[PDB]
């Protein structure tokens, strides 16, 4: 027993310099490409990509496209497309039925920040979703170009 | 009901987590390698990181603060070595978090302390236009007060 | 008696502080390589996003206590050839046959234990073709250190 405490304060000091040095590591990692909010993080690639090829890089990477569930959220993932200057790609879109935007578990949406007017579908053909530097949402044609931005 | 059977359990235990500690240990000290390449460096238990841009001393230092850390600010020379192989990797010069805002010719550190080491270069600071409170470290390391409103490499510790 | 059990407590409260640390690296771990990094094994390619000459760049690689992208296998190559496709450019790999003509080996000296040449290479073009690329097909190609290549390098 008297081995097993001694290792158990030894355990206790390890810990301690991982914690210490871990929580210097966060700061440095999120400089600049990345934003932390509660327990998510967002993270911009840097570059813009179609939604599919954005989606993809995402979901390889472990993630998902940025999916703001709340104002906390969606501020936090202002600041990035502000930092870049290129509106982003969302998670969500209607595509499985029109009118109605879902995140990519089928799950409705629990939060949004539509510019007045949005979705308009414009030209019926607009399933996905872009935030303006400004922090609205509007529907936008899936092909086009926007800051690839994940979460984790 | 045997102690013995119940001190051995406990052995287990510590044996396993003593086994993640040592594996976080290992993964830890790789991911760090990770991370501080190309944009980072260590010395000491400081970290300097540059974001690869430029920008003025008042955007540069927003971003630093909001991100939880502060602007460059070299306390010695091996601080400022490490600085400086940044700043020769991206071969474009850094803003330093010192100023004289305050009091003209008395460069401080944003807490207000003054300077505990310099690397001036020759025949600075000049305060050349009678406008310059800012710094700027260049590719030699050497440091030149210049004005806050040119933009310069954003350059962070944590 | 009551310190084992007292110990238990203490060890209970210490592993669940290093399992919330574990899942709290293993996140920042996925955040970390996207999108300049991939895992492969216990291995590492983590790319510059700048191009450079052989020498410099495995300088860089080194000096950041790793080396230059060096596969030893068809997975590691592939995983590799993921950031070659995405940053559109041809990457150095760490091996040379600047030693013995013909004969390509790792930084350490040993002959490669895995290859994948493309067609026709390495032909050493020039007469001074010691340096070694991956092309966004994953193919191999032997090319002159002097020239400037995507920077990749392994840790
Ligand atoms: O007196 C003029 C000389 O030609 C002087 O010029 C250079 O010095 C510069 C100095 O480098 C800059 C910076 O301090 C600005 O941040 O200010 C100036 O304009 C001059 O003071 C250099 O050539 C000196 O050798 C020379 O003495
Ligand atoms: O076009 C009629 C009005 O001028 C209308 O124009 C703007 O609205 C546009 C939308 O921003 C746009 C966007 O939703 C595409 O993804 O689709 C359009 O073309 C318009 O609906 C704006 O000035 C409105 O205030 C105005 O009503
Ligand atoms: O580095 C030079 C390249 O190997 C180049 O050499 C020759 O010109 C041919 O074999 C090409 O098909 C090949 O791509
Ligand atoms: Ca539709
Ligand atoms: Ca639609
Ligand atoms: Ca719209
Ligand atoms: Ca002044
Ligand atoms: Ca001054
Ligand atoms: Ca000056
Ligand atoms: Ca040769
Ligand atoms: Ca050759
Ligand atoms: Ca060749």
């Amino acid at each position: 027993v008297a081995s097993l405490r001694q290792q158990v304060e030894a355990l206790q000091g390890q810990v301690q310099h991982l914690q210490a040095a871990f929580s210097q590591y966060k700061k440095v990692e999120l400089f600049p490409n990345g934003q932390s909010v509660g327990e998510k993080i967002f993270k911009t690639a840097g570059f813009v990509k179609p939604f599919t090829e954005a989606q993809l890089l995402c979901t390889q990477a472990g993630g998902q496209l940025a999916s703001p569930r709340s104002a906390a959220e969606n501020a936090a993932l202002q600041q990035l497309v502000v930092a870049k200057n290129e509106a982003a790609f969302l998670s969500m879109t209607d595509s499985k039925t029109e009118g109605k935007f879902t995140y990519p578990t089928g799950e409705s949406l629990v939060y949004s920040n539509w510019a007045p007017g949005e979705p308009n579908d414009d030209g019926g053909s607009e399933d996905c979703v872009e935030i303006f530097t400004n922090g609205k949402w509007n529907d936008r044609a899936c092909g086009e170009k926007r800051l690839v931005v994940c979460e984790f």
